[PDB]
């Protein structure tokens, strides 16, 4: 009997398989700390092996063998630096953007930000404003032109229905979600885990893709849990629940010895908090990349309803070549002295006619 | 004898039936524990069945037999998936508006925000802004194009004598009602078993439409209600009070095995308060459907006082056609620019002449 599951390892030193629901479930099987100690197995890594019912007095199945890790032969995880041992530099690997439905979203992105392998990045945006359907074409852009890359799509206290229609339009990459109607433990729960499943992947040297939608509200119920820390932080926020969201964040990288961490997330602004201001200039610090929405541009119906001044990257030189940098240069100059729906409206004119690089010829 | 209410399970396992004033009531009936567990019965239950006088040392009437549960054979409630596990989507049948009184009102709401089955939809108004009386026209509407929806009004916190106008002014439909004389306890608890209701009929693949007046003033009963929660959101709320709200709004769906749950709620702005921006801005990221009225346009008397371009829906695709998608978009095109007291008095004007088929036309 095969069973598999991602390893999370309790307190006393044993630790059970977990299922794509990313919590205690029935299913789970029970590994043992001697395992765990036998292949140096660490939280989050995924575990497959043969199995067996439990024996009487036992509610879940025992994993009688570890067959492989990570999808790999174990042996290799006790010779392998470890994930926070990884040395951390900047994106290295640019990813190009391109997705059929909407590909006005996946130049004008190319054009305001790359993207590269380790990539910190986040978008900002007020409620409404295509956030997360620009979150969905970008899915979907990685998902033609970087199969190879895990693509992991984690949905943090958002709507349920759009759970659906990413879970069908993902076209089966990962996705993991936890709605509204969840209490901030199971967001928690389930973003540590899915985050810990990527940190084990790329100790692997992969690569990975985390789209997490409303990181803001991963912050939330960071502050939600963190029991007191003493004062308040201006807006309401605590000065040490924010330290598990940075390094949540923080985690994305570009890896020297293989593999790389790339986090993009959506941030929710102008919203009448000082809360959300607060916990957007705290992960802008952060990240090394921003493209912010217009609620303006959304208002008149000029999609993607992009804030191309605020937007860009950084270190977009070792993402872009010296060609492409002067030309995204100029086309910043352009457009930098002037009113952002208009850009965007005259952007999308120049961009309908050809693809980018035509529109630059 | 027979009985009847609705059940309302208690700590100890047991439970009793209530009646319209979703209270304790002297002739609410027991309900023993095993009962519960032999039907599976779950709050908000509606049950019927056979009862006798109490006996010596018993205070409540108890229910002998139980003949049917939600008007329906118990038998099914033993086997059904559980509200909780229905799967979500998005309102995917519209419900077209008219009440012979008012169609421009009913018009324009159509060609503002479309309503279907499963919508989470929430009016945006300062005081005296007709919210009321517009919440009155979609209660006529419903009760004339969707008799077979079962039409519950829940008024929170609001005018009494409101609530007697809409007594013989909704025609019959369950109406439950909590004055601003009660304390928010009553608010609370009757708001509560009321959407117990609403979910186990829904479970049973019933179409539920809940029109709920003054849902900030359910809010502040949540606030005032929550024990202490430590710190305090900006504004004066708190910061886990609101997490029933949204729970209870985000209960509105659409269920793609069956029925709906469409819940339309009153909500107060420009009251000089940050918690009531707050609470609009936060059940604003919740709900599918926002129609602004303008304090203006009701000072100068005009009718009804929407706010057009703030007002739309999400997904109106799935509740229009081609052409009409493209109209409404013409229409607010041509609206987007016209100041709001004017834009109204213009699209008054026009739809005046006939109805709004033909104003296409
Ligand atoms: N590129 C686009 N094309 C068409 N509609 C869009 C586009 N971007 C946003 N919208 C509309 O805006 C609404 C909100 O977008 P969404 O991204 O889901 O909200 P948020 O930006 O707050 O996450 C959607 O219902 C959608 O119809
Ligand atoms: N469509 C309308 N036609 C005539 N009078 C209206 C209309 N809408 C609102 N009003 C007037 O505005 C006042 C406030 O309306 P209502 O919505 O019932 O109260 P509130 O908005 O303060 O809850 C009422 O006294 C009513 O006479
Ligand atoms: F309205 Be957005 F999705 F916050
Ligand atoms: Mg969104
Ligand atoms: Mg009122």
């Amino acid at each position: 009997r095969l069973v598999k599951g991602y390893l999370e390892i309790s307190q006393d030193g044993y630790g059970f398989l977990t299922e794509n629901l990313h919590n205690l479930e029935s299913r789970v099987a029970i590994v043992s700390a001697g395992l765990i100690k036998q292949y140096a197995l660490r939280a989050g890594d995924y575990v497959v092996g043969q199995a067996r019912p439990p024996r009487e007095n036992e509610r879940y199945a025992t994993l009688l063998k570890v067959e492989a890790v990570n999808n790999l032969d174990p042996e290799a995880a006790k010779n392998r630096p470890r994930f926070d041992e990884l040395t951390p530099q900047f994106p290295d690997r640019q990813i190009r953007l391109e997705t059929t439905p909407d590909e006005l979203s996946t130049r004008v992105i190319d054009l305001l930000a790359p993207i590269g392998r380790g990539q910190r990045g986040l978008i900002v945006a007020p409620p409404k404003a295509g956030k997360t359907t620009l979150l969905k074409k970008i899915a979907n852009a990685v998902l033609k032109n970087e199969p190879d890359i895990k693509v992991i799509v984690l949905l943090i206290d958002e709507r349920p229905e759009e759970v659906t229609d990413f879970r069908e339009s993902v076209q089966g990459a990962e996705v993991i979600a936890s709605t509204f109607d969840e209490p901030p433990q199971n967001h928690i729960r389930v973003a540590e885990f899915v985050h810990e499943r990527a940190k084990r992947i790329v100790e692997e040297g992969g690569h990975v893709m985390i789209l997490l939608d409303s990181i803001t509200r991963l912050a939330r119920a960071n502050n939600l849990v963190t029991p007191p820390t003493g004062r308040t932080l201006s807006g309401g926020l605590d000065s040490a629940a924010l330290y598990f969201p940075k390094r949540f964040l923080g985690a994305a990288r570009n890896i020297r010895g293989g593999g790389s961490l790339t986090i993009l997330a959506t941030a929710l602004v102008e919203t009448g908090s000082r809360m959300d201001d607060v916990i957007f200039e705290e992960f802008k610090g952060t990240g090394n990349m921003e493209l912010h929405l217009s609620r303006r541009l959304e208002e008149r119906r000029i999609f993607p309803a992009i804030d191309i001044l605020k937007s860009g990257t950084r270190r977009e030189e070792l993402l872009l070549g010296e060609e492409v940098t002067h030309k995204m240069w100029l086309l910043r100059k352009v457009l930098a002295d002037m009113d952002p729906a208009e850009a965007m409206e005259m952007l999308l004119a120049r961009l309908a006619r050809t693809k980018n690089n035509k529109e630059f010829l």
